[PDB]
């Protein structure tokens, strides 16, 4: 699998237009990398059940946008604002930076 700041992309059906993921960090607060870190991911849901996300890992761009330095209010806004499949890159946030 992807390594340790291993940046990787994935495709995940937003599942029904609408998801309801959530996120925290953004604007570089807190949060280790800055990022958007994974604050909960819905069970039974896209996320979880494809298993291409996990709490922890971070979310770098959402369709191409650098949505790091964005809020995370703005995280979520993005994340709805896809089309069908999101296609976003994460970022392993194992990783203990
Ligand atoms: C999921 C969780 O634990 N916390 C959470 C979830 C969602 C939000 N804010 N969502 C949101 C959605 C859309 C927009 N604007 C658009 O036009 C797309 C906004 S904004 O306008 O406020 O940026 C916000 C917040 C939170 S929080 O953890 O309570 O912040």
């Amino acid at each position: 699998g992807p390594k340790p700041g291993d940046i990787f992309e994935v495709e995940l059906a937003k599942n029904d237009n609408s998801l309801g993921i959530c996120v925290t960090g953004g604007v570089n607060t807190s949060v280790r990398h800055g990022g958007i870190y994974v604050k909960a991911v819905i069970p039974q849901g896209a996320a979880e059940s494809d298993g291409r996300i996990h709490k922890g890992d971070r979310v770098l761009a959402v369709n191409g946008v650098s949505l790091e330095g964005a809020t995370h209010k703005q995280a979520v806004c993005t994340l709805r604002n896809t089309g069908q499949v999101v296609h976003l890159l994460l970022e392993k946030g194992q990783s203990p930076t």
